[PDB]
């Protein structure tokens, strides 16, 4: 319903309202909030988003974009996956994404189911695929769910120590640590799956 | 703040009932009313017990961290295997009780608000549970690095939240069967040995 004057309104009000969400979650965050930082009216906002709740999901799709949407080694494999995987998900804005969806995905199970399918979900996939390209022989089955076990483990006394505590800061110096001990412990369990 | 049993009996009550309100309803959606209709007494008296709706709700995260967690309530097993498979059993039965997904929601969700409960959380919850099994795994693995075991316990038990614990956590349909569970658990106990059984040469 929106022409190219339109289309730079809706973008404008999302990058505001993605802004606001962060920084107050969502019952913090009130539409006049949203107005006061884009400009326009309360009433384009409701024709746009249809309201906070189609508002609060079209910021939960385009931050899963911004932070979501090959090597000659097994271990270099993992190691340039994890580290990327790791500089995202340790961004602040990337803790604040999680935190907004667990926080409203019971209210919300729409926003939930989508973030993780198209962020989560798609990692574990994505390194799958890679992987099956240095294990070629290995059981795809096996693979994701090995993708999976090293996914997560980077997140072992980081992630939700970042997310509950507020002072804490991961250094890099301990996402390197992470990264090295969960890389040698799969690249361990692959190089003796097969036999 | 009550040195009397009436006043510890309504204390608990007022405590359980809060604890009811907050995993049905989130912080923002609990009221002291909702509190006091469950609990009985009065507003007045849950100011004097608590302090408020941030102190109620500090000892509610508290009181379930007990609940969930509650000390050490098993027996040292005789392989590393058997170690491993029997602390991941019960890390997985416990986390993936609902209302443990409801207290992970509930810290997430307001430990910025209320930073002191998060940092109590994180010491009292998923902190200890890896410095309990570090210790099962030092009995097992005498000679190995006690910071090494230390890291490779965190990793462990954080391998057995993969694909299980966020998706319960964001998917409202998704529940993850027993199977799953028994799924998950052989393959990190598979995975941490070996590593364990390798490190040592």
């Amino acid at each position: 319903r929106l022409t190219e004057r339109g289309r730079q309104r809706r973008r404008a009000m999302l990058d505001a309202a993605t802004q606001a969400f962060l920084e107050h979650g969502f019952e913090g965050t009130t539409l006049d909030m949203v107005i006061e930082r884009a400009g326009g009216s309360r009433g384009t906002l409701y024709s746009s988003f249809g309201g906070k709740e189609g508002l609060f999901a079209a910021v939960i799709a385009h931050m899963i974009g911004e932070i979501f949407d090959p090597a000659a080694t097994l271990s270099a494999t993992l190691e340039h996956f994890g580290r990327r995987f790791l500089t995202s998900l340790l961004d602040p804005r990337c803790q604040s994404l999680y935190r907004l969806v667990v926080a409203e995905s019971p209210r919300f199970p729409a926003i939930g189911k989508s973030f993780y399918e198209q962020g989560p979900q798609q990692s574990y996939l994505l390194l799958s695929e890679r992987l099956a390209a240095v294990a070629p022989h290995m059981d795809e089955e096996t693979l994701y769910a090995v993708a999976c076990q090293f996914l997560e483990m980077l997140k072992a006394d980081l992630f939700l120590k970042a997310l509950s505590v507020a002072d804490f800061q991961p250094t890099m110096a301990l996402l390197e640590t992470r990264l090295k001990l969960s890389v040698d412990i799969i690249a361990c369990y692959l190089e003796h799956l097969s036999q």
